């Protein structure tokens, strides 16, 4: 009908933008300066400029697209030829269209379009190459003459040669080139749904995705995933019957992005409900253990600081050989009231990532792991779950005492410099995943732990036990009953009680969420000295028996106090005498385990 090839080159050289001068012409020529192996297609351009050149792009696609980079390829060689013999592939990367699939919403009624998905990368293969096009010889003591095999089309996942010598047109053989090979470089990947969409209940969604040639591995396993591709029909050993009628799709995402924000909110409905706290900082989080009425008026701290340090990170940074604080670890054992994990769920409503670890789990699941078999049979392993999902968020553990060995040893790398580096069958994956770690303790013999250490119950931790920053015990579901319903009569004056009762749970969270990226945290006044004074002086002499040495505790307080800073800073205050008062919780909780 009408040449789509001229439509293309024009809506390409014509095009003006948001500066109103030309979008694509001096990228054109930094593609042309640089080049580079992709295109920059922004959708809104086209769909402005011609009604119809965009429909057939969204539909059309499969076609569409092959003939889109002929073109691209044909001007830019008038622009610059010297672009041949190095780049015969253009590749044009679409990007912004409409069609936003949820993981596992994609049926039938999408097979073959082009569409972009959101999600989290889940496991990356290593570099690879394949083949596009071949330059065969039809050895013929007449021919012997080689030629590009693949004319006009682009060769299958499995294929064959042409009798008819492209040359001679006669049958004989043709010995296949290295030489004058067409090479992509290929990376498989899988899509893994949005914990936030992944229904309760319901198991993660992971939908097969494909990167190639300048795409590879430009995104780190573990990662926001917006993913525009297309999709088809994908097999192992087929044509072959056997039964496998059925086989999964085969996402193609051509043009991806790595995000580095979170998901929004309305209109902050309680920054004057921020004075009113100001009465107790904290009126907010002792809503959050009350929200459990577990707590009630005979609320415990630490449910707050799990808190303070949930909603606050304290987040710390600092480019001293690198070191990236969280609220840090947060450890709880026992049979008692393990009820957080409700609110876990809840608190930051909005947490990008909150693993409820029945969490042995699935075995890749649980923290880091690239494995050199079965990998090859359903994901060349690149698993990782609890530890990598969590990235930046809050993690589950409701059975920490069952851990694999150094996939605890690397458990401290990752709690230790947010981020582990595994290397050894071909890549080395390194994702830096820094979230905060909450752990709930199989109750191992809650007995004499009064005037001790912390080395029984968990009987994993030896080391990796004081990579943490807080302390919680919860024992007899005899003795202790009574005398906690007790206190509520007690102190009942014990005044964050329903006071600020309005933690709307999962709303109040919301907030308590909507905290986290932008209060942003406050430097220090003179309390940072005062405080180094608590952290002099309380620093004489740190040391208990058999080689359980405060003699790294020097960084081990860092932390510590640092999030306390920042804790009170769950909105917009940290130098305040105010927020160093915690310091001095975050000193009677260092006594509390010390005797």
């Amino acid at each position: 009908q009408i040449d789509y090839r001229d439509v293309f080159i024009e809506f390409l050289t014509t095009f003006k933008g948001n500066n109103n001068q030309n979008k694509y012409i001096e990228r054109i020529n930094e593609l042309v300066a640089y080049r580079k192996k992709s295109l920059i297609i922004e959708f809104s351009d086209v769909l402005s400029f011609n009604e119809n050149l965009a429909y057939e792009i969204i539909n059309n696609t499969k076609i569409i697209l092959p003939i889109l980079e002929g073109a691209l390829y044909d001007h830019i060689l008038q622009l610059d030829p010297t672009y041949q013999r190095d780049i015969e592939k253009v590749h044009v990367r679409i990007v912004g269209i409409p069609r936003v699939i949820e993981l596992r919403k994609i049926r039938s009624t999408d097979i073959g379009k082009l569409i972009t998905i959101d999600g989290i990368l889940v496991k990356v293969t290593p570099v690879k190459e394949r083949i596009y096009k071949a330059t065969y010889k039809h050895i013929h003591p007449d021919c012997m003459q080689e030629f590009e095999w693949p004319e006009d089309e682009e060769m299958p996942e499995v294929l064959e040669m042409p009798t008819i010598c492209p040359k001679c047109g006669k049958p004989g053989q043709f010995r296949l080139i290295p030489e004058k090979t067409k090479l992509i470089d290929w990376q498989k990947a899988v899509i893994q749904e949005r914990p936030e969409e992944v229904p309760s209940g319901q198991l993660p969604r992971q939908l097969e995705i494909i990167l190639e040639d300048d795409l590879v591995d430009s995104a780190r396993p573990g990662d926001r995933v917006k993913v525009t591709g297309i999709l088809d029909i994908k097999q192992d050993s087929p044509v072959k019957r056997g039964s496998r009628a059925v086989f999964d799709i085969y996402m193609k995402v051509s043009s991806i992005e790595v995000s580095q924000k979170v998901l929004d909110e309305v209109i902050i409905s309680e920054e004057d409900e921020k004075k009113i706290k100001d009465l107790a900082k904290d009126p907010w989080i002792r809503d959050r253990i009350i929200s459990s009425i577990a707590p009630s008026i005979y609320g415990h701290w630490e449910l707050k600081e799990a808190l303070a340090l949930a909603l606050f990170g304290g987040v710390p940074k600092v480019l001293e050989d690198t070191r990236i604080r969280g609220d840090i670890h947060i450890l709880i054992i026992g049979d008692p009231g393990t009820a957080k994990s409700q609110m876990l769920q809840f608190i930051s409503r909005v947490a990008p990532r909150a693993v409820y670890t029945t969490g042995k789990g699935s075995t890749a699941a649980g923290l880091t792991a690239a494995v050199v078999r079965e990998k090859g049979t359903g994901e060349y392993y690149l698993e990782a779950g609890a530890l990598v999902l969590a990235d930046g968020g809050i993690a589950v553990i409701d059975e920490i005492d069952k851990m694999r060995d150094e996939d605890r040893v690397a458990i401290h790398e990752a709690m230790e410099q947010q981020t582990v580096s595994i290397a050894k069958a071909g890549i080395v994956a390194k994702l830096n995943a820094r979230a905060a770690v909450i752990a709930a303790g199989n109750p191992k013999f809650g007995r004499y732990i009064s005037e001790r250490p912390v080395s029984d119950n968990i009987n994993l931790p030896p080391t990796i036990l004081s990579r943490f920053d807080l302390i919680f015990i919860l024992k007899d579901q005899p003795g202790e009953q009574d005398r906690e319903l007790a206190n509520y009569i007690l102190d009942v004056h014990s005044g964050k009680s329903t006071k600020n009762i309005i933690d709307i749970d999962t709303l109040r969270k919301y907030i308590a969420y909507a905290r986290k990226y932008v209060t942003p945290k406050i430097t220090s006044e003179a309390k940072n000295l005062i405080t180094d004074f608590f952290v002099e002086m309380r620093k004489k002499s740190s040391e208990t028996p058999d080689s359980p040495i405060l003699i790294t505790p020097r960084q081990l307080e860092a932390l510590i106090r640092i999030s306390e800073a920042y804790a009170k800073m769950a909105l917009k205050a940290e130098v305040t005498r105010e927020d160093a008062e915690r310091a001095i919780n975050i000193m009677r909780l260092f006594l509390e385990s010390v005797g």
